[PDB]
């Protein structure tokens, strides 16, 4: 659902960039946003 | 559930790596595997 859509949007964000390497800290930050829940 | 677990696993893997930048194609491939 929502998490999967957020994951796909992050994949699109990576795919649309011309960069060949990306900041690891940025990837981690974004994935923590993708997985964030409310408890 | 499982998608969250798999992404947490990937976050932990990245966190244990000494790399500061990583292959974008590698990240995309790993994340695409999770979308299945």
């Amino acid at each position: 659902g929502s998490m999967r859509d957020k994951l796909l949007d992050f994949i699109i964000e990576l795919s649309q960039s011309s960069k060949q390497v990306v900041s690891k800290s940025y990837v981690i930050d974004r994935l923590m946003q993708v997985t964030k829940e409310d408890y």
